[PDB]
RNA sequence: GGUGAACUAUGCCUGAAUAGGGUGAAGCCAGAGGAAACUCUGGUGGAGGCUCGUAGCGGUUCUGACGUGCAAAUCGAUCGUCGAAUUUGGGUAUAGGGGCGAAAGACUAAUCGAACCAUCUAGUAGCUGGUUCCUGCCGAAGUUUCCCUCAGGAUAGCAGAAGCUCGUAUCAGUUUUAUGAGGUAAAGCGAAUGAUUAGAGGUUCCGGGGUCGAAAUGACCUUGACCUAUUCUCAAACUUUAA
RNA sequence: UGGAGGUCAGUGACGAAGCCUAGACCGUAAGGUCGGGUCGAACGGCCUCUAGUGCAGAUCUUGGUGGUAGUAGCAAAUAUUCAAAUGAGAACUUUGAAGACUGAAGUGGGGAAAGGUUCCACGUCAACAGCAGUUGGACGUGGGUUAGUCGAUCCUAAGAGAUGGGGAAGCUCCGUUUCAAAGGCCUGAUUUUAUGCAGGCCACCAUCGAAAGGGAAUCCGGUUAAGAUUCCGGAACCUGGAUAUGGAUUCUUCACGGUAACGUAACUGAAUGUGGAGACGUCGGCGCGAGCCCUGGGAGGAGUUAUCUUUUCUUCUUAACAGCUUAUCACCCCGGAAUUGGUUUAUCCGGAGAUGGGGUCUUAUGGCUGGAAGAGGCCAGCACCUUUGCUGGCUCCGGUGCGCUUGUGACGGCCCGUGAAAAUCCACAGGAAGGAAUAGUUUUCAUGCCAGGUCGUACUGAUAACCGCAGCAGGUCUCCAAGGUGAACAGCCUCUAGUUGAUAGAAUAAUGUAGAUAAGGGAAGUCGGCAAAAUAGAUCCGUAACUUCGGGAUAAGGAUUGGCUCUAAGGGUCGGGUACGAUCAACUUAGAACUGGUACGGACAAGGGGAAUCUGACUGUCUAAUUAAAACAUAGCAUUGCGAUGGUCAGAAAGUGAUGUUGACGCAAUGUGAUUUCUGCCCAGUGCUCUGAAUGUCAAAGUGAAGAAAUUCAACCAAGCGCGGGUAAACGGCGGGAGUAACUAUGACUCUCUUAAGGUAGCCAAAUGCCUCGUCAUCUAAUUAGUGACGCGCAUGAAUGGAUUAACGAGAUUCCCACUGUCCCUAUCUACUAUCUAGCGAAACCACAGCCAAGGGAACGGGCUUGGCAGAAUCAGCGGGGAAAGAAGACCCUGUUGAGCUUGACUCUAGUUUGACAUUGUGAAGAGACAUAGAGGGCUACCUUUAUAGUUUCUUUACUUAUUCAAUGAAGCGGAGCUGGAAUUCAUUUUCCACGUUCUAGCAUUCAAGGUCCCAUUCGGGGCUGAUCCGGGUUGAAGACAUUGUCAGGUGGGGAGUUUGGCUGGGGCGGCACAUCUGUUAAACGAUAACGCAGAUGUCCUAAGGGGGGCUCAUGGAGAACAGAAAUCUCCAGUAGAACAAAAGGGUAAAAGCCCCCUUGAUUUUGAUUUUCAGUGUGAAUACAAACCAUGAAAGUGUGGCCUAUCGAUCCUUUAGUCCCUCGGAAUUUGAGGCUAGAGGUGCCAGAAAAGUUACCACAGGGAUAACUGGCUUGUGGCAGUCAAGCGUUCAUAGCGACAUUGCUUUUUGAUUCUUCGAUGUCGGCUCUUCCUAUCAUACCGAAGCAGAAUUCGGUAAGCGUUGGAUUGUUCACCCACUAAUAGGGAACGUGAGCUGGGUUUAGACCGUCGUGAGACAGGUUAGUUUUACCCUACUGAUGAAUGUUACCGCAAUAGUAAUUGAACUUAGUACGAGAGGAACAGUUCAUUCGGAUAAUUGGUUUUUGCGGCUGUCUGAUCA
């Protein structure tokens, strides 16, 4: 058999990401020495359309506390962000849409996006239109807190990780149908070479391990071990369960 | 170990190209109806991977032409599509068990179910083909055994050549005489084994039946449940005999 | 024969070698010698030496050359002609005259890529331009490409890529700002001075990458053989560069004005910061320009003028740049708006200030002027052979629009798509610095001065400049774009411009190719309506089922359409004493009358339609070059993994990467495949996943006995595996048998075995059903087709998706209407061919060749044999033959030849996972702790234990510096703390914070202002503090874990390599004839074959071996108390009819059988022999020898089994055999290695270690071997005969005919394997000829159970015919019909260079069944390139030399031959018939079918382009 499709993405010559268009990588500011003794103040100028991004961005306009220079920053928009308005970043900001406060100074149940994984990382988990953190408690011994992932997943981090307070805009992108073939074309053109997608099971043997035979079919079980090698992760890999879902997870 | 993305496939970057019709979406205007909810009518508007149809892009049928062609894929008519997942130039990226693939094992320079170039490499071939002067003498084999042996080998045989040891060759694909061995042909089955056609005595040792009703071994026949003399026809795996 | 040593003191320019020579001689021959000719420098004989030493073949190599053959051919792109000139030479060159075409998405005018000189000129024609050539992109010689402004250069884009550094043995790889000590300009200084020496801002990080992206700036006129936006003449602009004049400071230093938007000629402005431009998609309508189009007047020129619009055509132009002026939008000022107003085509805007009234700028765009009329263009006139001008005019006014194109503007629509970057330029904020006696600044005002290098610049850009081998009908990016028709860059015609190229000439036979027409019928043709035809535009009318409500739809269906003369409706522009008109203007509609051979979208252009089924939702995509599809995509649906120290993937590695400028509304991996309605049951199997009592498995390391060590273990032993659970929108799967309802039939019901579950909802002879052409209905005259419906569905079925489904489809299919040459049944026409000619001129192929019949032959001969015969040279055709050509068959088999693909094949492997050790740096805890110790259990060795020196726990931690991760321009870390807050201390500090910023789209920078001590407060300064001190750890996360290195287990078709028997009446399947044994085949020694026949073996036995002894067996006859057919018991008879392990055959009777006693000879040693045989091995073992034994009184017998079968090499391991030998510097004890004899096993049995598939396929071969024909055979098939039991009513034989039996045929199928695998094209049909007869019809006749008619049987007879259709690819079949009949066959199962291609049988695809899978299917289905004749022969026709010429009329050998059948009337309603019924011969009139002619008529055909009509355009109109 030959490399198969999924094994030839990894080189990254025509699978790199369309990145012409967009408006730069979307972060929190530095974490310097005003957001964790103070707050800074700064103004959103424009909030725009990033290309293959579902969720606007917001282009806010900072002051430098060491130089005499205006720094901007690149943060993504939670839903009811103006142009014009002020957001204050730091411990002492206050909590509302927009501010930048540190996990460790919201309240339970806070809804946050754009959160920091680790301090100072500038910004890592709910960023997706529509998407939020929220604060399931705090953990003052061991300074940490708890918070609710969109998967559903709890995890706890320092808190002094940040984030912006309220959910990303742009959500609901999802809930109307492409309808067409052309607007899933027009979608992942500025995304990265992953679409259409050619069923395994339509190749032949050398192109898949879905290939080949005298009717359309597996053949083999779908399911492939967490422990199969490149070239034989083809299906569902190390599921644990599979068919229709039907009732709850416990989630 | 090298060389190719000038074709083509796919991404990206930067440019360019696409008559005229049909249909008539939202939004909007004006009337009409209604208690209200709202409904109706006439316009306006110009949507759509809509539609007829040029350029373009394809390539359905004639299984038309041609088929040592105009052409290693073309020509003509007929066709699909024609504002977009559109067509396309240049730049750029991906390179051979690699790429790329809306997937045909397709395409990757007329090369693709693994490109091209050189070298290893005069690769190996129990297989096919060829194997160059004359005359003289001798002269076969397709058989034995073994072998992943069955289109091949080894081995023995058959053949050639070289000879070596004597002055009548202890021999012979022959006969005779003598003496053995043989189970074939034929023959045989009133001989064994096995088959096999017909008639010739008696006898209730279970059962088929009756003069008379168990009438006692009862004045009858029927497999013979106990009997010998015949008789027709046979044998590769029958035989006394026996060429 | 080439070369070498020796010799002939060989031949030779008075001629060596070579070559030619139906001249000679010699030799059987290979060859040698010589005559003659040609020839010019070397070469022979003999003795020897030596080798690259001898050709007919190798689809041999290289080269050369034939027949074919003056042949095929030189036919696409409408088309040439006349004359002259130039030339030997003109169809083709030039010039003129014509005729035509491209017809502005051109045959025009430019470019990009590419080419490279093809450009241009002059000479010139050997070759090239497939004819020609005087011509040329040819040949030879030259000339030619002129830039500050046009491009490159500059900039960045995807992306390439150094350095720092890190990998890599290394070529090199990564990396691109990363863990790097990566930086100019002003009066600083400004006299050893230009860095001798305190003058700031940083936080820049290479570079390459666009001749279409971004960019500084040029235009017009002229000019050349060729260059020009480059040269020239005018007229501009931009960039760089020093001062300088013109207007402003010394009485306000850095302008005024406008309430304001903002204006003007200027009108300082550093660091630092900020903003703008550069800089952006697409579509639609509207407006406005430019150019083009149209048009009026006038001023010129040309055309037409028998007649006729003041007519037709054409010129009448104005660049860059400068000034003035000119805008939708936007903004400002002023009354402050509901009766809401303004307003676009499009419906937006207004108290956030509308309407209204007043108001700036961007040469957007236009106008005027300069440029600039002097240019250019149009007329008229003079120059009259110095390669040259001069003169006079005119060049002026307008109008029009859904026009075309382009640009612009203001808008509106679209996106889960929102449509580069940088260079570069400016602006703003700011307030560092500087400015008073002729000065200072303004060089963003005007004017002035100088320079602007380098490389490219010709031409083509394509039916001849590029690429396709070429001057190739192919391919190759783009700009401009006239008139008419018309909706239209459709088609058609025309203007400007450009071409007139393409081998040609002759009347154009057959057959063709391309284009057409057709009486009557109308799909009967055909697989199939293939092909063609058919109302096609526009207007009006009218439009069904169904539907996802959007469609379907141009459904269907109908009417009209010309010309002319009229009518009606529809618009734009003004002076207001508080309803009025002349002007002017354009094509859209609608109507009427009239008119004509009822014609009119008149050419052109231009949908056939409908009723249904299968299938895929749709648009889209692919097998370039046989498959466009139902295949792939798709939206939708569902499932899976992953929260970043991550998932998926890459890399040899790396301080390395893609996703990722990412973050679950995401990325990655799969399946299904719109919507609708649904998606049932099964987790047993294979996967996948989740879990941790281990009297379960268990690798390295590590830990545990004793002399000496090399050397076995155990171990909540790591993971893994096992154990347990989950999971089917994972792979997948989803049953039988029997009975039962009061007529039968069926089975609601009922047991019963069984599965993980037994197929649910649905659906169906479906693209899935074998049987099967299913059954019923419908459709038809007739239907293997279609549709509807239906069942015990070979083998339907639910996201391996089920059912449905509007719309859509170059997709399967059926029918109907229309339409037709598809056909009945052909005919006719046109052009180009073919043909003939002049030139030019191939190829395939070719052992030799070319007449048959039979024969025999390798079983289909051109040759050979016997016959028929046979006469030059030939032309056009033609497709019978040459088993014609094209290719070392692609099918099949063989090969110890491959490859692609797949898997639980064998052997591994990248990766990954797990453990140990190592970079792994201190302590604590009941350290499985070493000797003396209770209990719980039907004094007794796992279970909280402690008293007696001493290094270790299950495993968690009081750490950080090693290592790891992440950011930042390493900006603020850890403490002490300075005024105060605090549920507040019981004695001045025992924690932590403001370190004093959250209405607002302003601002924040110049050692900082201030404050306190100091100075010659001389460009104004210094110190401290504002802004606390101390520690220099930049800051966090992480931590002796990870990571990395090594080793060790697991996993690992992701990958690699390899393998995947043999025989065989082809191979496969089957079997084993593969190692063996018995009988037979087997033919009386021995041997002897077949997938011959009948069987057997891989064992079994301490006795079933050995010895000895005793005794007779099977079976019948003869008795008994429950005893019998079978229990015994006793006598008889009994040649073995029993038994002896087994298969069979032999053998055995005081035994070889049966019973008893004793035993292990079934033992040692090693030789000889027999069988298979090579006289090898193996297996059996026959007879001895030397021992030891057993038994028996003894003779003797016994070296396994009564005999013939019952089995195993090398290497390795292991055992036994006196430590026998060796371990080689010498020893001792372990270990190892040797010698002899066994065992462990190879059954494919003289002995490899081994899974599939290929319909993607490959190679070497095979006719040693299959799939056709042919040949042998003729079982089977088919067709006859003999006999005659019987049938035929009482009769074998009219007609039949059993039981038997003899044949024939090769129109069946087997059997075989002879021919062919360096290929003989295969099914069927179509077409066409001939033959056979085993006669269906027609002629004559015989017979009958022939009384007539009709039949039946038979004879001679193949002369003559033997059909049209529905269904099916079909042969076959079947049905509907038709006259006389609808007989059977052959000819390579006749006939594919004759067709066709429906089927079969490549590659695509679907289904069902099967398979884990790749894949398979004599299962169904759909799509799938049909090549070449010009040669020989044959045939059909056509010429023709030659037996004196030439001409005419004849004969007639030989060959061919042709007519056929029916009906009606009459006979005759007769003969016959005691009825029905019902002939025949003679006669007459017609008609099948066939044949030969012919064209009077009728019909068809039309380039008679003969006449007429009609449309569009062109010739000005008319005529024409």
């Amino acid at each position: 058999g030959r490399v198969i499709r999924n094994q030839r993405k990894g080189a990254g010559s025509i699978f790199t990401s369309h990145t012409r268009l967009r408006q730069g990588a979307a972060k929190l500011r530095t974490l310097d020495y005003a957001e964790r003794h103070g707050y800074i103040r700064g103004i959103v100028k424009q909030i725009v359309h990033d290309s293959g991004r579902g969720a606007p961005l917001a282009k806010v306009v900072f002051r430098d506390p060491y130089k005499y220079r205006l720094r901007e920053e690149i943060f993504i928009a939670n839903e009811g962000v103006h142009t014009g308005q002020f957001i204050y970043a730091g411990k002492k900001a206050s909590l509302n849409v927009g501010n930048v406060l540190p996990l460790g100074s919201v309240p339970e149940g806070t809804i946050v996006s754009n959160v920091e994984e680790k301090p100072g990382d500038r910004g890592a988990l709910a960023r997706a239109s529509g998407n939020y953190v929220i604060i399931i408690g705090h953990n003052p011994d061991e300074n940490k807190t708890r918070v609710r992932l969109p998967s559903g997943a709890k995890k706890v981090i320092s808190s002094d990780a940040r984030g912006v307070i309220g959910v990303i805009a742009g959500g609901g992108r999802v809930d109307k149908p492409l309808l067409k073939a052309g607007r899933a074309f027009h979608k992942y053109r500025l995304k990265r070479n992953s679409w259409p997608k050619t069923r395994g099971v339509a190749m032949n043997p050398v192109d898949h391990p879905h290939g080949g035979g005298n009717h359309q079919h597996i053949g083999k079980a779908s399911t492939i071990s967490r422990g199969a090698v490149s070239g034989q992760k083809a299906g569902l890999i190390a599921a644990r369960r599979t068919g229709l879902l039907r009732g709850s997870q416990k989630t």
